[PDB]
């Protein structure tokens, strides 16, 4: 019999719309499936759930989210959907979602990540979705990518995202997995003038914008020698005019 | 069908009085003439 809400058969879905700061007040063994939507957590209390040592779904929706710990999931690792939409999310703390390995969905709409560290949030060989459903997120990372070994199901529209380099993994997403040609996802980017506007479709495989190439070995090759090329060269060709 | 209100027939009048600070969450490309009272979008 929690305090909050009342106790709830099968799988307990947790109470909604608690609107709760840190975490409500939870005082159970059983609690399984819970449900969450519409709560003021700003950060997850180190060791909420440990007690319970298996969970299977949570739903911490419309949140005030800005931060978390790394020890709210070391008493958790049997989660398999989560979601975190219309959040004010500054950073992901490392060790927050690393203990987790069995979840396969992971909506992550409306956050305020300017980055994410792929270190927090760990391999995840399990996750397939996640959501970016009116996020500001401009600048992914591509350890993200690196780190998820199946993400085939993005969803992403609603974002101050300007098109360019930083659209690049997301483009390599794109063009390893065209989700977006289903009308439901319809996300956009800034083209770099600022009355224009461009969708993530449009901006194809070339999308000769910017930001053509930040590495190149094969003129790696050559800066070394070049500079000694050239002043030999001169000198050279001053030795030999006279 | 939209999560914070109902498809209204013809105009979609969607609920007022949401606040929330972004925006409510809308999945639809049928929406118009929507109402959008006492919000606390910033």
């Amino acid at each position: 019999c929690p305090e909050v809400c009342t106790c709830v058969p099968g799988g307990l879905a947790s109470c909604s719309a608690l609107s709760l700061p840190a975490v409500p007040p939870g005082l159970s063994l059983r609690l399984r499936a819970l449900l969450l939507d519409h709560n003021r957590v700003r950060a997850l209390p180190p060791g909420a759930f440990a007690g319970a040592g298996a969970l299977q779904r949570l739903d911490l929706r419309e949140n005030g989210l800005h931060s978390v710990h790394v020890r709210a999931f070391w008493g958790l690792g049997a989660l398999q959907l989560l979601d975190l939409s219309a959040n004010q999310l500054e950073a992901l703390a490392p060790g927050t979602f690393a203990p987790l390995r069995a979840l396969r969905n992971l909506s992550l709409a409306g956050n305020r990540l300017a980055r994410l560290e792929p270190a927090a949030l760990g391999a995840l060989p399990l996750l397939r979705s996640l959501s970016l459903q009116d996020n500001e997120l401009a600048a992914l990372a591509p350890g993200l990518l690196g780190r998820l070994p199946a993400l085939d199901a993005l969803h992403l529209r609603g974002n101050p995202w300007g098109c360019g380099c930083a659209l690049r993994p997301l483009c390599a997403w794109l063009r390893r997995h065209p989700l977006p040609a289903s009308e439901a996802e319809t996300v956009l980017c800034v083209w770099p003038g600022r009355l224009t506007l461009s969708p993530l479709t449009a901006f194809s495989d070339a999308a000769f914008s910017h930001c053509a190439q930040p590495l190149a070995l094969r003129d790696l090759a050559v800066v070394y020698t070049l500079g000694p090329a050239s002043f030999l060269v001169s000198l050279a060709s001053c030795l030999a005019l006279g």
